[PDB]
Order: structure tokens, then sequence, then C-alpha cells
């Protein structure tokens, strides 16, 4: 499923609600440590609307467990990520993905 | 034959030679992405001697054209795999096989 593991505590009070835009910085890597992308390298935070289902299930369910200001490591099994397909040219088939996510703010 | 499609490049200069032990991680799938075996799943690299014929011909010709650190998707026709006999209870007769292979190192 998605396992969430705190790197830095957030405020423990403001959790995203469905319909809110989460603003995050992230780095994603394959289970073996090979990194495949980071918004920090573009220094452009990534934004998505929770509930809209435009990101993988592991992100929808993992980020909803986070409060503003938290930095956490989410390790996402293949069924909550890209499955047998992968993401062409970046993610291989059946890959467990590990993401370091920081929830900057809600909009 | 075997088609090699690269997921991530290796050095493009250290290719395996006859008699060397190739150390790889792999996932074996039928064309629909259904996984029938994976070394990753038992967390043990697979090792074989290039030129010994102990692995199907698509693996001997496919991995000979990979360089260290490369991860590639090999699509193997049945005549380079198990032909009409298949592999009892896992692979059907005349099945095209897809393997995700990462050449981790040479010994
Ligand atoms: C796509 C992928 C492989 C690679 O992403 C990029 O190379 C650039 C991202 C630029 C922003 C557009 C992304 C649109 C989101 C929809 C793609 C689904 O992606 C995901 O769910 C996760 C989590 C959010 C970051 C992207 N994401 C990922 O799995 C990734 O990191
Ligand atoms: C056998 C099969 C269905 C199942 O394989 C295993 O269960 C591997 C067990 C671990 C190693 C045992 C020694 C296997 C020696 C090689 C046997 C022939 O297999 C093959 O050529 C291909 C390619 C290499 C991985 C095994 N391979 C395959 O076609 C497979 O994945």
């Amino acid at each position: 499923g998605v396992q969430v593991e705190t790197i830095s505590p957030g405020d423990g009070r403001t959790f995203p609600k469905r319909g809110q835009t989460c603003v995050v910085h992230y780095t994603g890597m394959l289970e073996d440590g090979k990194k495949f992308d980071s918004s920090r390298d573009r220094n452009k935070p990534f934004k998505f609307m929770l509930g809209k289902q435009e990101v993988i299930r592991g992100w929808e369910e993992g980020v909803a467990q986070m409060s503003v200001g938290q930095r956490a490591k989410l390790t996402i099994s293949p069924d909550y990520a890209y499955g047998a397909t992968g993401h062409p040219g970046i993610i291989p088939p059946h890959a467990t993905l590990v993401f370091d996510v920081e929830l900057l703010k809600l909009e």
C-alpha cells in the first residue's frame, strides 16, 4: 500500500481536505535508490488537487496523512503506483517507488 | 529474435565477453506484463556464464549487447526462448517473453 515515515514533523493540525490543492516539494527514486525526478532540481514546487485523482493512489493516500510543514518518506508498492505498465521511459514494470515529500502549503 | 529496448543506459563501452559471469537482476513477464518470476522478489542477483548456453538464446544474445549498468527490456520470440515445449505450468508453447534485465556487473 503506501507506508508514510516522518523525516520532519509538520504542525500536526492542518491536514489536506479533498478538494484542496497541495503544494509540495519531492524527490522520487526507485526502491534501489536510483533517483528519477525531483521538483527541487527545477525549484518549482509541484501542485495537485487532492481527490482529483491526477496523481498515483499512493500519493493521494499518503499525502492526505500529512500536515503542513511535514517532510515524510512514502514507499509505494506497485499496485498503488504504476503497476505492470510503469511510466514509459522513466519507471520500469512492477516498481516499488520511494518518494521524499514535503508539504509546503495548502491552497 | 530478441529486441533490446533501453530503460536506463550503461557505460556503452563494457560489454560482456564469452566466459564471463554476468550478474543481473531481472523480472520475467508474458506480453501482458504478468510476471512469472523475478530475482528482485527473492532479493538475489541471478548469475550465468555468457557462452555456456545455460540460459535461453535470447538472453545470451540480448545480454551480450548490453553494457554494465544498463537496464533494458528484452522482447524474445519463442524460437529464441522455449519454442513449442514452453516451461511446464509457467510458460505456454510459442510464447513471446518479455524480461526486464539490469546488468549489475561482470565477474
Ligand atoms: C511522472 C514521474 C515518473 C516523472 O515526473 C516528471 O518527470 C516531471 C513531473 C512534472 C509535473 C507533471 C506531473 C503531472 C502529475 C501526473 C503524473 C503522475 O505522477 C505522479 O503521480 C507522481 C507524483 C507527482 C510527481 C509526479 N510523479 C511521478 O511519479 C514522477 O515523478
Ligand atoms: C525458468 C524460469 C521460468 C523460472 O526461473 C526461476 O525460477 C529462476 C530460479 C533462480 C535460478 C535457478 C537457475 C536457473 C538457470 C537457468 C534456467 C533457464 O532459465 C532461463 O534461461 C531464463 C532466463 C534466466 C532466468 C531464468 N529464466 C526463466 O525463463 C525463468 O524465470
